[PDB]
């Protein structure tokens, strides 16, 4: 039973490519690459034969295969990429049967009402001694597997905690005040409300648009400004922006500035519109798919690992030169890296218990009434894991990267499969190290580094995160910001008309009639480092000049200014890149009698301009809300209910539940299990060169073992 | 007929073999070939090739024929390098004009008998006629002609020769200059040390049994109005001296506070200076891999079949929109001239010239040792000279193209640099990606073409990339590896007594050894033409304002803009939370805004970052340097200002660099500017950097700031 194998292997995901003169087929997908010739009774997997009972057969120029062609080669065995888990790893998300058993246990109390959706399903965390002594030692964990349940009931949370193992509900506890985050049919809720309305319809039409139908609604929320916005904070609210859909695929191009629709979820209504000057929807057409342009030639290039990789990935552990660690999927944050070791010959020591993305925040900076209380919380209010964005194989990632599906749940408690949600993939890096000593042979190395590649999509933006692993035992963490513009409408088309100076006021004029209303980007990383154990203490080293005393020639001389951090509130700080900052072990030396260390840098570069703080004046309310916007660095206690920058219900908050909180009582950070938290930004004023789509900016973060090992880490193992 | 695998290695190629498809797969920089034993053609780079003689098998082994490698790489299938039938006027000079140069100096009845060339480079035509050139074909009008810059025991004169016309055109002592360090001087001084009695006896007492085991170093000493006790008219340098005990690695046995002053010209010791005796660290720390085994690890390539996106005509490179000439100098390496970004179908100046302009590693320690320690690498130790060889796929990725470089020496003999310069491409994520809800998503990949340059001066090795980004952007990286400059100390740990004392200048990087803290400035010399030269610099400066417009904001993001108009004003710190641009005030993109280039001096770094100089501005570096104080200088384009530390900086007294480029204040408005950025690092070093440093990297950019109307890698409309 044959089948054709050009269409069946793109089908299937696979890089099919034909090399006429040598008769060969080249196969790639993932850890797998495969030659086969037609007519050969072995094809090679990896370096490695494998019959095939029936050979890949060609008729008039096309090839075929059997139908268990793909089965027999891809699934082999002979591509070792992934190993199946012996036991089974107390950090893995919830399976598909563990989130609908969660499902039904809380659908069988009394309480539960079919208007009920799920904010967020997610594995209970296990106790943090029990993971490492999993990890380090091999002891099972005997505590129950659990899951948290974060119910929206119409607009309340309600959270409640199931047991797997035993089947049974724990707890059921309302949550006084909290509102929940914007879930998936509240969009479809917004555009249908709108679409009813024929006081809206009358707003849309006095504004140009005359196809009421042709209008895009966007969600957003509301914030809270202690009534100024008039609006009571009891109820579940969203406002709602719009845009003329002209065809072009982009209708983020086509504003209809100054007119805000507020939506209650709850009455299902419009309670309150807004409107301000009419200004003309810009209608020129701006796709940005390339519907309009030429596709120039580009000659192939291709990243080939023709004998399999060099990591191997068990169950969600993966392994890596010296590095092991173990990677899941949450629905709010996305990825999330924990039990990091590092294999010193030999001994593993410990480097993040946990690593992920803590949230972020983009605010803007116009006053206008489409614009004043915008403030995306994109992982807290829209859910980022659960908005994953498959990878598009060869484009978002490289030719030589393996693709891992991630399984969270849905907001109706339904099992979801991301298709391409991570991708993982090792790079060259240039030379490790080198040095060419004068007349002598060469030496020079190169560099690898891991990398572990997320992105999210939330409305217009689009967000890529890297955790690359660098052999010699750095990490990186790197963010990527593209999309389209949120852009104001105006009525300018150059600045050479009359209203440019105030249209451009508060952004950039990037097309004729529209201006990119200036932002920032604010990301922060949650990252629980264990520096070769949990009882770290903070450090600062101050590069400082200091009048020389010792005699001789020089007034001057660099020095460094050494103290520890000994609290949370001093430890939440800017970051000065001028400096050095440490987490330490105070109990554990290397060789020569230095602390093993990491050293934390929040600000390690970036392509936009740099955010010294939040744009925010200090009595903005937004500012009294999220405190993580003004520091880079914090570290904090470690608590495994603090897990959010911006806090845990951050939707119409009225205080900081986030850092400010998690940091208010002012802790010892002396010797004790701590949390670090980097907040790392970009001031985004906008230019032509961003529109009609951005070109991917990036900021960089970095963690460096200091003084951790004892020599370059990279050398090699002693041959003596 | 010939062997295959031994021709083609000794031609340079990868040979691979691959048995399942009895095919061999051939590759060379541009060239990508397939053969298989016995056919009567051949594919290069996706092209069939007939062949006189096939691939024959004997014994396992492959023959080709003689003249194989000719014609299958040499065939005109490898599309890569294509003839130059009119040179480019800023083409270096070739080996047999360097030669001619300095035959018609050597004619002249002044030339000295032993004469050495610090310098001998192209002095290149007006650069009105040279972007005429290359954007309208015009042939400049000038003869070829050279600076030739003599060495004459220790007095510099500056020559000037006409190729052409074959003549002497000036010849020019100049007063009060020292000259680089120059490769005989190495040598000299190590010889000089040998053969002093005084210097044996000073080792012997420090614990050292054979003398002819000193590695001697040369340092130039500075300047500091006489308290080094050093005269100023003598031609020296200081010696710093350590132990060879067989690793290959002399660094790593520093014999502290033992300084020789070497005056060169009547090639003797004048000065030893001693200091506490510290026995000197023994313990074998190889880094050349002597003692160690890698672990096995799985092949990776990166494959280019077709060949390259990349023409390289002579020394022009052609690559998307971007065209520029790249040429190579004796001191401070590439330069990258007559950039311009072909906006559909237009070719638009970026970029007249760019280069390093000049660098420094300066030293924090005070004692004997250290005080006076801070290398000018390219204008004391000519870095162009000093060009590391690419090794092919590890210093740069395994789909490079590796150019060759010739420059002249210091005797004025050519010398050719195998494998200066590398040209690859590489993925850099993607462009750009919307994936807009339940639509098909948009994606696609970024390229970066990079020329990387290394090199090495005595312990350090340091790395150039230019990146040009498709999308116009251009980024300069610097990258440091190498080995430290180690202070031999009494402490093993960090708990012995003299941990504290040992350590305040530097950490404790190994047993009695401390990696003193200095820091890397790097600055780069960027004469823009941002789409024509007459232009002006622009400050953004995002701030919050009170918001006077309603609603409940209390406040807003405003920008303030305000151009600079003086050389003065323009020589300032960066705020990386500050825009600075470059504009253009007579031509503006679609939506009327200047067209302009985005200058960020500091994009990022590996190491900390310095906000200037760590010297208290007393200090003699400090006052000759000044460009290390300020991370962004703009100066009105002028021909003979290149170097921000002045072009003969070893002993200046005073600032010749950028101090003075700058000094009558002149104009930026509306005119033709030069953009120096300089970018630094403070290193406190640590054991993970020791006995080799892990490369550490600092990143600078310039982007198009409404230089064009939209999204510049859309495509064309069709
Ligand atoms: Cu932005
Ligand atoms: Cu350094
Ligand atoms: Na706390
Ligand atoms: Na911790
Ligand atoms: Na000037
Ligand atoms: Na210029």
């Amino acid at each position: 039973h044959m089948v054709p194998m050009d269409k069946t292997l793109k089908e299937f995901g696979a890089d099919v490519q034909w090399d006429d003169y040598a008769q060969l087929f080249t196969l790639i997908k993932d850890g797998a690459y495969v030659k086969v010739k037609p007519g050969a009774q072995t094809a090679i997997v990896n370096g490695q034969p494998l019959a095939l009972q029936v050979p890949v057969v060609m008729k008039d120029n096309k090839a075929w295969v059997s139908d268990t062609f793909i089965n027999d080669v891809f699934q082999s065995g002979l591509d070792q990429t992934f190993q199946v888990e012996k036991r089974p790893h107390p950090l893995n998300a919830l399976t598909a049967d563990e989130i609908k058993q969660a499902v039904e246990i809380v659908k069988a109390s009394a309480d539960f009402k079919p208007n009920t959706r799920f904010t967020e399903i997610s594995l209970l965390p296990p106790d943090k001694e029990a993971v490492w002594a999993f990890a380090l030692e091999n002891k099972p964990v005997d505590q129950p597997r659990k899951a948290d349940v974060i119910m929206l009931d119409g607009k309340h949370i309600i959270e409640a905690v199931v047991d797997l193992q035993n089947n049974k509900l724990l707890s059921w506890q309302p949550i006084k005040d909290a509102h929940g985050m914007v879930l998936l049919d509240d969009f479809a809720s917004v555009q249908n409300i709108i679409n009813n309305s024929e006081e809206f319809a009358a707003a849309v039409k006095k504004r140009g648009i005359t196809d009421a139908k042709k209008v895009i609604t966007t969600p957003l929320t509301v914030g809270y400004f202690d009534g100024k916005d008039g609006l009571k904070q009891d109820a579940r609210l969203l406002k709602v922006i719009s845009y003329l859909d002209v065809g072009d695929g982009n209708y983020w191009a086509h504003p209809i500035e100054n007119l805000v629709a507020v939506v209650d979820l709850e009455q299902k209504k419009i309670v309150k519109i807004e409107e301000g000057p009419v200004v003309p929807v810009p209608m020129t057409a701006r796709p940005f798919d390339g519907r309009d342009r030429v596709a120039p030639a580009v000659k192939p290039m291709q990243i080939i690992e023709p004998e399999g990789k060099n990591y191997t990935i068990t169950g969600d552990m993966i392994h890596w030169r010296n590095w092991d660690f173990h990677l899941s999927m949450n629905s709010r944050v996305g990825p999330m890296i924990s039990t990091v070791t590092y294999n010193d010959n030999g001994t593993k020591r410990k480097v993040m218990y946990e690593g992920s993305l803590g949230g972020m925040i983009v605010p803007y900076g116009d006053p206008d009434i489409g614009w004043y209380f915008k403030a995306y919380l994109d992982s807290g209010d829209y859910g980022m894991g659960t908005l994953t964005s498959p990878i598009a194989r060869g484009k978002d990632a490289p030719s030589n990267a393996v693709l891992l599906n991630e399984t969270i749940a849905d907001y109706t408690g339904v099992p979801m499969e991301i298709p391409r949600a991570i991708a993982v993939f090792e790079r060259y890096a240039g030379p490790e190290y080198k040095h060419q000593e004068m007349g002598q042979p060469n030496v020079s190395t190169e560099r690898r580094e891991l990398v572990v590649r997320w992105i999210s999509t939330v409305g217009n933006y689009d967000y890529i995160f890297d955790w690359i692993f660098h052999e010699n035992g750095t990490i990186g963490i790197d963010a990527g910001a593209t999309g389209i513009e949120a852009v104001k409408g105006v009525k300018a088309k150059t600045m050479h008309d009359e209203t440019a100076k105030d249209d451009t006021r508060y952004g950039t004029l990037i097309d004729h009639n529209i201006v990119g209303t200036t932002h920032q980007h604010i990301y922060n990383f949650r990252l629980d480092l264990d520096v070769d154990g949990e009882n770290n203490s903070l450090v600062a080293m101050d590069p400082v000049v200091k009048p020389n005393t010792a005699g001789g020639p020089r007034t001057s001389t660099m020095q460094v200014n050494q103290y520890n951090i000994g609290n949370e509130q001093d430890a939440a700080q800017k970051f000065d890149p001028g400096t050095i900052r440490l987490l330490s072990n105070p109990n554990k030396e290397n060789r020569m009698g230095n602390p093993v260390s990491y050293q934390i840098i929040p600000y390690a570069g970036g392509t936009h301009p740099v955010a010294k703080g939040a744009q925010f004046a200090p009595d903005e309310w937004i500012y009294h809300r999220l405190s993580f916007m003004d520091k880079q660095l914090w570290v904090t206690r470690y608590h495994p209910g603090e897990r959010f920058p911006e806090g845990k219900y951050p939707n119409r908050s009225t205080h900081d539940t986030g850092l400010g909180q998690y940091s208010k009582d002012n802790e010892s950070l002396d010797n004790t299990d701590a949390v670090v938290w980097m907040t790392t930004g970009t001031t985004h004023v906008a230019r032509a060169e961003e529109w009609p789509i951005m070109p991917t900016e990036w900021v960089h973060t970095l963690l460096k073992p200091w003084n951790f090992f004892d020599e370059t880490p990279t050398l090699g193992a002693l041959k003596k």
